[PDB]
């Protein structure tokens, strides 16, 4: 007849990432709506930059001053007008200031806490006015990418190598390199409109069984699909 | 005929762990893919570690010329031994600081210890990690050469070892015999391996011996934890 | 925001378990007086004084 392998498996986020502060300070602003969608590099919080701005302004000012003096003493020591010691001191101060600009520049950059990935942000563990710390145990927020979404399918090792063969023999239709065109039956019984992809590289092998988990990727442009849903994937042979 | 049952095992396994504290900026592998020994799997944010390293190097530049200089000066008695000893102490401290800052910066690139297939990441981006933490971030298993692992009574083994010796048994190499492999679904592996008669473990209670066969696995057909049969004559 | 949301949540949770722990302890202490369930005629005591119950 028609050859049908329906496959049990769970939805999973494509990518998950935490949002953490990397400088100490007060949360001046949140900038995002809880539950909403966010883009990689999107600013999610503003940490109070006043002290960071001023450390940076000051580090630049020390560099300028100190750099000019070492230029000046470079010439002076040339005409034996100063001793090596005074030039040494003048250069030491300069090298030190040059190095100090970097950390101040870095800290200032960290006052804008950016989304590490594009996706769906949850609740904020933190409140405007609250002090955060670099290295603090809890994340301020979590972003989950959902637009491509994963469907984790486990199977016996024979079953998988069976399927793999069917793709090489063309018995089975390709959806790209090392992948099969695949369809999705939801939790109830209805169909997914969009159609996916079953990649045949194993992601894990169970210790007790020889059981293998592979993944499917489906488009999900409206979050019809969310993590945790128990679905069934369809193959045509 | 002769069909010794087996279980497939990875040829080599490794854990991926952070050796410096910081936050995961990037995961650089696809879960399930092949990676090489030395390949970068994660990026710990290195901005500060890079800044510390460059401060340290700057500081070492100053304290080092100062120390080389005071060395000449004490020789001229233009400076005391205390002054020179202090310049030399500050130098030595700078050198130590450079070395340690280098090491930390180097560890911001979490590498794969071996070539093999990598699984899932136990850790997401934006997670904090710690040198010496309990949990591995990922595991890598070399699958291509794959092991089979046959546990047999010790009579079996010494029977087999004289058969190779006489010739009743096709020779792969020294201490090794040509073998073939039958999958859990009766199918027949195209490739053929070696049954290596160098003993790997001997069971405690039962006197039974585990030996391993090695099969090529260049397509990734075989995975660990398969029930199979090796095949001799 | 003189403390964090997490700190307040922690102090709130500590208070709740501790509220529960006092209730358990109050009950336990109340039950050291073993009371008659119904009015009536009581037989032999199947347990001696100094028994472990």
């Amino acid at each position: 007849v028609t050859l049908n392998t329906e496959l049990p498996g769970r939805t999973n986020a494509f990518r998950i990432a935490e949002v953490r502060p990397q400088v100490n300070g007060i949360i001046l602003k949140r900038l995002f709506k809880e539950g909403s969608d966010v883009k990689a590099g999107q600013q999610l919080y503003q940490i109070d930059p006043a002290t960071y701005e001023a450390d940076y302004q000051s580090a630049q000012a020390n560099l300028a001053s100190t750099q000019e003096q070492a230029q000046r003493y470079k010439l002076l020591v040339a005409d034996q007008a100063v001793s090596k010691q005074q030039y040494a001191d003048a250069n030491a101060a300069y090298l030190q200031s040059k190095a100090a600009v970097e950390q101040a520049r870095i800290n200032l950059r960290y006052t804008k806490v950016l989304s590490p990935i594009s996706g769906r942000i949850g609740r904020s563990a933190v409140t405007e006015g609250a002090l955060v710390t670099n290295g603090q145990a809890n994340a301020m927020a979590t972003v989950q990418q959902l637009d491509p979404i994963y469907v984790d399918v486990t199977q016996p090792s024979t079953a998988l190598l069976r399927l793999r063969r069917e793709l090489a023999s063309g018995q089975l239709e390709r959806a790209g390199d090392n992948a099969a065109k695949v369809s999705l039956k939801l939790e109830d019984g209805s169909q997914y409109p969009l159609e996916g992809r079953l990649e045949f590289s194993e992601v894990s092998v169970d210790e007790g069984t020889g059981s293998v988990t592979i993944r499917a990727v489906f488009p999900n442009p409206n979050n019809e699909l969310l993590p945790g849903m128990f679905v069934h994937a369809q193959l045509q042979e």
